[PDB]
């Protein structure tokens, strides 16, 4: 018999309570199966689901003997919205008060538009992950690592925004789909004594190697740098300089509607704005802040529903970027008041 405290404890979070709840049920076997495969290295996971015709519920999941024991804590009333950033900030304020530990992480699924407005279809002329209240919500909090399981998370403006309450940013530049994480081979990771995030990325792209899937892996600390070097980049930039870039020479990250496209490769996009001191400049901020990347040779989409689209992954930075156009007046200006824009263009 011996003491030990926590290492970690560990949210996960399900904003469900939609079209893709079966999904939400799919994700849970794999953590139980992970749990059951990996151990906890003596730390807390507590998961909180809203799944449609099921209440809102915030449970353990623990191995005991040689298997899993789920302990519903709390099953809170129907009309608690699983989508507000309260919401969230109540249970990881239960989860801290209930499971304290030597730190914490967190992971988010939502798979829908990530950080894009709500209206996003109708500003591309054709939100619980609404970035600005989101990284407001959670600013209060320090997690060693933040999982997106959502798509288009890894970019710029919100590695950026989050990088006071994380250590570590993981999330694809890219969609993700179906399942979402391999919850079933990353559960250890989570738990370990540091965790291990580069890990966790590796068993992404180990389980989507021969399929589709990107991923990459940001490191908090060096984003003031990251948005320092971009700086002296975009601050001298006019409106009529930035609409000047050709987005059908850029590599496509983002794939939502088939004319209008938001999210384009980082890089590429700086590439055609920087000076050949600014972009190398640039490559080695982004050598810092980027601490994993991989890829395989496609991306997958959901549009067009059903059979989605395979696109070529050709320029891969591990990071997407908004690209201001003229044709997206709205959005632009939406653009105008995430952090990112103002510390950046200024």
């Amino acid at each position: 018999v011996i003491p030990t405290t926590a290492p970690r404890t560990v949210l996960i979070y399900f904003a469900g309570d939609n079209s893709l709840s079966g999904y939400v049920s799919q994700n849970l076997r794999a953590i139980k199966e992970g749990i059951e495969r990996d151990g906890l290295n003596n730390g807390n996971l507590l998961i909180y689901t809203d799944k449609q015709n099921e209440a809102p519920q915030l449970f353990q999941l623990k191995l005991e003997a040689d298997t899993i024991r789920q302990i519903v804590l709390e099953t809170y009333a129907s009309n608690q919205n699983s989508a507000s950033t309260e919401t969230l900030t109540q249970i990881i304020d239960k989860v801290q008060k209930e499971y304290p530990a030597d730190s914490y992480g967190l992971v988010l699924w939502s798979h829908g538009t990530g950080w894009l407005p709500s209206d996003i279809y109708s500003y591309l002329r054709s939100n619980f992950m609404e970035i600005n209240d989101l990284a407001s919500a959670l600013s209060k909090y320090h997690f060693d690592f933040i999982l997106f399981d959502a798509c288009y998370m890894s970019c710029a403006e919100v590695a950026y925004a989050f990088r006071g309450c994380a250590d570590y940013i993981i999330g694809s530049p890219t969609e993700i789909l179906a399942n979402g994480f391999p919850y079933q081979t990353i559960m250890g990771d989570m738990f370990k004594k540091e965790a291990d995030v580069v890990g966790i990325a590796t068993k992404f792209y180990t389980y989507y190697q021969s399929e589709a899937g990107t991923i990459s892996v940001m490191k908090s600390d060096e984003l003031d740098e990251l948005a320092a070097t971009c700086r002296t980049l975009f601050h001298d930039k006019t409106e009529s300089d930035l609409f000047a870039v050709p987005v059908s020479e850029l590599q496509i990250m983002e794939y939502l509607t088939p004319n209008y496209h938001a999210l384009y490769d980082f890089d590429d996009y700086v590439s055609r704005l920087a000076t050949e001191e600014q972009y190398n400049a640039f490559k080695r901020s982004m050598e810092k802040a980027v601490i994993y990347k991989a890829t395989t040779p496609k991306a997958v989409y959901a549009y067009p529903y059903p059979y989605g689209s395979y696109l070529p992954v050709n320029k891969y930075s591990g990071l997407s970027i908004y690209v201001p156009q003229e044709a997206l007046p709205k959005l632009n200006e939406w653009y105008k008041d995430l952090e990112w824009y103002k510390d950046v263009y200024q």
